[PDB]
């Protein structure tokens, strides 16, 4: 728990100076004017206010000696002995620290219950405003829409996207897609008419971080081109888990903020059949492992006798290879461990997926590209004074035990072939397990993750590797690598394996007709 704490010191404690750099301001300011940039929804701004009361002549003191943020926080004991993240020899520590020394909430108990209640609807991976149970919500975050469609009746907990449509859903849209009553011509249900043989069937996602894209906007840490609308999207991202599943290359159902043109699976799948509108789910954490998945994967939602069939990607892409362990090489998973595992979720998926249901599994990429395309380049903490490059950075969070990835996040090149050579034999596995294994209610495929394709593409594109990270991380594929690797994903189930995704329905254009956007998400 000391790694977070010094982390967050260290990071915060580096805006304010920066801050005061690039304004030229004395640290009092710039601490008024961090606090002013922050949003008063989930008490942000009254928190930062509460830190300078708290904090702020300390760190007027310290800074004022021209010590750097790692230095500081261990000063004020939010770091615990020593982790460099700034270039400074052993000695000049040694020297600061003493010299500091010589210069120098959900127990609140109306909330206690409250924050048991979301920390465990957050660790079950359900969302937390569900009234009538079924898993959807109305709220965005949470657990809630971002992660899957947008409940149309959270009083009635048999009205949920995916839904087989209860009576033609001639009096209620009990599936979420918009499309309900009768033609007024021949009294024919619309869902009859326009959804009828066209096999709906949705978009689930077994996933890590990657898959829920997590990400830290660069903007909340580059001083330079900070702003009130910098932190506008911190009160949401913060609740989402640091995670945009509605923007990811899988579920993202929001336009992608980054121009370019791919567009998700559910998006794709959406404008092959519209009676698909909103049925996606995100079933997917931070830190998910193919050992780890069964403690949350009866969060899916997919009743087999009443649901549409789905598409399930099972896309644990890291981190049975990546862990934070010094020693990173035996907590990594092994061929036969990952056989046992993954067959475990296959059974249960089984028994809890609609027949007519389809399984992807996806291979594990080769992040020796990770090292090889940051290692040189600056951080965005290191931008301003061009002083922590992402080597730095990994072995600073390494010494915190927070690296993500120690096997490729590391400067000793023959870990991070080692860790490539596992990663390859993991998605053999997988790969294997497609080839040979039956289950009675959904066919299994592989597809394999191949980076260098996605490299490949993106340098005809003009695009340079670098490009394809999350640069506050230096770890995950970003929005533009996600939907780079979905639009890889469909083409080549397209290709291959053309009934995973169905056909085309006929009635879109009369949907769109008389539905419009169908609600919307
Ligand atoms: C691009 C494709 C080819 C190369 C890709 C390389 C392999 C990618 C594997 C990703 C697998 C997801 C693993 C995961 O869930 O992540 C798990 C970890 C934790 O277990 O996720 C994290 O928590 C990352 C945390 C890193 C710390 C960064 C510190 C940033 C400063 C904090 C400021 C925030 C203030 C609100
Ligand atoms: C939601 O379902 C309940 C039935 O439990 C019904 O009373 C209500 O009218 C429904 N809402 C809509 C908009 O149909
Ligand atoms: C680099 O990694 C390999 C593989 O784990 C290990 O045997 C070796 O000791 C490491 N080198 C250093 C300098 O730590
Ligand atoms: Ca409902
Ligand atoms: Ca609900
Ligand atoms: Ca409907």
């Amino acid at each position: 728990s000391h790694g977070q704490s010094c982390l967050g010191c260290v990071v915060l404690v580096s805006v304010i100076e920066q801050l005061a750099e690039v304004h030229n301001s004395s640290v009092q300011v710039a601490m008024e004017r961090l606090c002013s940039y922050l949003p008063e929804k989930l008490f942000l701004k009254t928190a930062c206010y509460f830190l300078v009361q708290t904090f702020g002549s300390d760190i007027i003191k310290l800074l004022d000696e021209a010590m750097k943020a790692d230095v500081v926080c261990y000063a004020l004991e939010f770091c615990k002995r020593q982790c460099h993240l700034y270039p400074l020899p052993q000695e000049a520590w040694e020297s600061a620290l003493e010299k500091a020394r010589q210069v120098l909430i959900c127990s609140l108990p109306f909330l206690t219950k409250i924050c048991q209640k979301i920390e465990l609807s957050i660790k079950k991976a359900v969302p937390f405003k569900d009234v009538d149970s079924d898993k959807h919500s109305v709220f965005p975050t949470l657990r809630g829409y971002h992660w899957r469609g947008r409940d149309c009746n959270d009083s009635d907990k048999t009205v949920y996207p995916g839904r087989r449509p209860d009576n033609w859903d001639i009096h209620q849209d009990s599936n979420c897609n918009g499309i309900w009553g009768i033609d007024p011509k021949d009294g024919i249900p619309y869902e009859k008419k326009f959804c009828e043989g066209s096999q709906p069937r949705g978009i689930i996602l077994l996933g890590d971080a990657a898959g829920a894209h997590f990400h830290i906007p660069p903007e909340w840490l580059t001083a330079s081109q900070m702003s009130v609308n910098s932190f506008l999207n911190l009160p949401s991202a913060l609740t989402d888990e640091l995670n945009w599943p509605q923007l990811s290359g899988v579920t993202g159902f929001l336009d992608s903020t980054s121009g370019i043109e791919e567009k998700s699976i559910y998006h794709r799948l959406r404008k092959r059949n519209h009676c698909n509108h909103r049925d996606y789910q995100s079933i997917s954490k931070n830190g998910a492992s193919s050992r780890n998945l069964k403690n949350f994967i009866e969060s899916l939602s997919r009743n087999q006798a009443s649901d549409h069939p789905a598409i399930v990607l099972y896309a644990m892409i890291g981190n049975d290879v990546c862990n934070s362990k010094a020693d990173t090489v035996p907590e990594m998973t092994t061929p036969e461990q990952m056989y046992a595992n993954v067959m475990q979720t296959l059974t249960h998926l089984n028994s809890h997926l609609p027949n007519g249901s389809h399984v992807i599994l996806y291979g594990l990429p080769d992040g020796t590209f990770l090292w090889d395309s940051l290692h040189n380049r600056y951080h965005p903490l290191g931008q301003l004074n061009k002083d922590v490059t992402y080597a730095q950075f990994f072995s600073f969070l390494r010494c915190l035990q927070l690296n993500p990835c120690n096997g490729w996040m590391s400067s000793n090149k023959t870990l991070r072939t080692l860790t490539s050579e596992r990663a390859e034999q993991l998605s053999n596995t997988l790969k294997k397990i497609a080839t040979t294994e039956t289950f009675a209610n959904f066919d299994l495929f592989y597809v394999d993750f191949a980076f260098h394709e996605i490299i490949e593409d993106w340098q005809k594109r003009g695009g340079q590797p670098w490009q394809l990270i999350e640069p506050v991380d230096g770890f995950h594929p970003n929005e533009v690598a996600s939907l780079l690797q979905a639009n890889r994903v469909w083409e080549k189930i397209q290709l291959q394996w053309p009934h995973v995704l169905g056909k085309e329905n006929p009635f879109n254009s009369q949907i769109e007709e008389v539905f419009g956007d169908q609600g919307g998400h």
